[PDB]
């Protein structure tokens, strides 16, 4: 019964790709929403709690008829389209707050109702809660941000395209969220709301584009929602022979002209990881205040 | 305080490698035993329970002096050497039973005692509990077992060398454990104890070594601890043009001569995954009995 049913269900909606990360052919599910997730995302999902997400294996696990009925009632496109048609919806939600949301609680109930063969009413929940926060890691392309993100070893790197041209790489651990994108525009503001820290990555060896990076950092610091954000500058690629030193970059970026902002420049090499943890400890400590 | 201390501690013991999988430079720990684990293993470890394993990030997390004192008291080689000097020790333990063990409960307590600056007495625990079981996946080298193991998408593939020459690849989900090694000898018996199912993978296109595979399968079926194990034969690489059909392999292996044993031959292609789930469903259903 199970196999025939699951094989039939994955052919429907956008069930052939992971609901969270887009990874092809997910062999895991969250019965709770009838959604299909990859093995990596299934791990993140187990952490949410059995009440919030009931994770099962498509390969081998104990199945109940109600659980298969829930899979039929749910769906990847269904949950996506439902969430998108909600007041409380945030496309910048971290996994933790996406599942703590009222829009999630409603679909949980719709899935439960339709699996029981009941008619469901949208007309007939207090979400739980420093608090949920973002660490924005931006700079020009080729600065070494993906390298830094990977080196952190804090989790799975999730690529998202919320809009055309806009490529977002994101990592999550508990309430901390590291968001990465290239600079050099209105959807960015949504990410700024929770931003407590701004990491500006500069290629210390790219002498040509140093003024472009300075223009972009100033454009960022001019943002109203970023006012109280702590700034960490990673003067990266210090390993290179003709690279500018941290004292040179501090000048070329005009960091000493900044007032009413905790800032710190850190000379790093992202490929070796030298300076990455020292720069991060500073930020982590500033964020503790 | 935290950083200086952790940097100092990883230089000690075999802390530069993951305690479970051997992956280089682990950026996660289990404070509970003062052990260093990779991000993938940290996920498996979180699942064990906060009482059994308290998982923290070396990159960024909330640290207490006692937690750092626990890291000092514990260690990768310390926990390994302690476990190895115990009566209840099993090198074939699944993560779940390794941490449910009395030898684990004792080291938890030694770590707690020494971190508190107390003297510890080895002289001064009921482990919890179908039950814990193994699915043995063997065959000749190049049969396509690593391919099958990976395709299952049931978890992290963990390579272990319990003895010289003996290479073991293992995957775990809840109580089910998939153990893989090449055939073609006395440490094998330890793995047989929990074995409920035996998967014999044969390269359907290797006409030269088909009799070698038959000799090895019969050698296996002659094992006393494997008597009641259900046998699934994967006649793999059926995609190849000059491959032998399942009816040909059933004969060449002498499967119809077998009595008092549930057996099933499944024609598969591991690279595409065709037949892998159908063959597994049969086993999973037989194991339900
Ligand atoms: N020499 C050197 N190369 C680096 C460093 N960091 C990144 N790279 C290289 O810079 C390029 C851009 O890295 P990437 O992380 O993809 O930059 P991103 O576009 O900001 O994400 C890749 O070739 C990197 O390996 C570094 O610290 N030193
Ligand atoms: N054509 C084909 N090649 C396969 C199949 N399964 C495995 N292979 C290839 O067989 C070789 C051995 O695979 P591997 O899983 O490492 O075999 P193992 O030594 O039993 O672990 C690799 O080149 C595989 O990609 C299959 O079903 N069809
Ligand atoms: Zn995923
Ligand atoms: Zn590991």
């Amino acid at each position: 019964r199970t196999r025939k049913v699951l094989k039939e269900v994955r052919v429907q909606d956008e069930n052939n790709v992971c609901f969270e990360c887009g990874a092809f052919n997910p062999q895991w599910v969250s019965v709770t929403y009838g959604i299909w997730i990859c093995l990596e995302c299934s791990g993140r999902h187990r952490g949410l709690g059995v009440h919030l997400s009931f994770v099962r294996s498509v390969t081998m696990d104990k199945w109940k008829d109600i659980e298969l009925e829930k899979m039929k009632a749910g769906g990847n496109a269904k949950f996506r389209e439902f969430l998108e048609s909600q007041e409380d919806y945030d496309p910048c939600w971290s996994l933790q707050e996406k599942y703590n949301s009222r829009a999630a609680a409603l679909f949980r109930d719709k899935v439960v109702a339709l699996a029981e063969g009941r008619e469901w009413s949208l007309e007939s929940w207090t979400p739980p809660q420093k608090k949920e926060m973002r660490i924005l890691m931006v700079g020009l392309d080729a600065a070494g941000k993906t390298t830094i993100l990977y080196k952190l070893k804090l989790g799975e790197i999730v690529t998202t395209i919320p809009t055309i041209g806009f490529n977002v790489e994101t990592v999550e651990y508990k309430n901390i969220s590291f968001t990465v994108w290239d600079v050099g525009r209105p959807l960015w503001r949504h990410y700024f709301q929770n931003t407590q820290g701004l990491i500006f990555v500069v290629d210390s060896n790219d002498r040509e584009r140093v003024n472009e990076a300075r223009e972009e950092l100033m454009r960022m610091l001019a943002e109203d929602e970023l006012r109280d954000a702590v700034l960490l500058v990673f003067a990266n690629k210090q390993d290179l022979p003709n690279a500018m030193n941290a004292a040179e970059i501090t000048d070329k970026l005009g960091l000493h002209s900044l007032r009413h902002r905790n800032w710190y420049i850190q000379a790093t090499c992202a490929t070796s990881g030298d300076g990455l943890y020292e720069g991060l400890d500073w930020l982590s400590n500033q964020l503790r205040n």
